[PDB]
């Protein structure tokens, strides 16, 4: 299930994170206008620039104790206020959440792997709900 989902994604999350942001980045291009430093760039080339990495991994960190805290797949309102309230989401809407929860289903669909795919579908609507309630367009 989700609990267990969580442990498989931080057993490897360096590489998960990047595989699942590439995902997102590669199914809808247009969201690399938040991400300019990662225009004319093959995934290869992405993984071996230094912010790429380094903030992926951070992103997925975060992502995995917002998951973590949830009950029944629901984000407490303090971590979506947080994500709503973070200077470096200034720019965002809840469809760039839904985007990258979209790619992370499609991601977990295609694995060879027995993630739980309907949770992580629920996890994203979920997240944007409480996003959209914390105030963010
Ligand atoms: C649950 C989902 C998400 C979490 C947990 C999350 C978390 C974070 C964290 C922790 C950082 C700081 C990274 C660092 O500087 O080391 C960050 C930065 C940022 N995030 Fe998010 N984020 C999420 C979703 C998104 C989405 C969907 C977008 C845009 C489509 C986005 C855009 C950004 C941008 C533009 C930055 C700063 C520039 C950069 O790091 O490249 N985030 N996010
Ligand atoms: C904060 C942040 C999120 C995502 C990325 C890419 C490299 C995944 C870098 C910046």
């Amino acid at each position: 299930g989700f609990k267990q989902d969580i442990a498989t994604l931080r057993g490897d999350l360096r590489t998960y994170a990047q595989d699942i942001f590439l995902a997102f980045l590669n199914k809808y291009p247009d969201e690399k206008r938040n991400f300019k430093n990662y225009v004319g760039k093959s995934d290869q080339e992405l993984k071996s620039m230094a912010k790429f990495g380094d903030h992926t991994e951070k992103v997925f960190n975060l992502m995995m104790e917002v998951a973590d805290r949830a009950t029944d797949c629901v984000p407490l309102a303090s971590d979506a206020s947080t994500l709503v309230q973070m200077k470096q989401h200034s720019g965002l809407t809840t469809g760039n959440f839904e985007k990258l929860f979209v790619a992370l289903v499609e991601y977990m669909r295609a694995s060879g792997q027995s993630f739980d795919s309907q949770s992580w579908d629920r996890f994203g609507k979920n997240l944007v709900s409480a996003l959209s309630s914390a105030g963010m367009k």
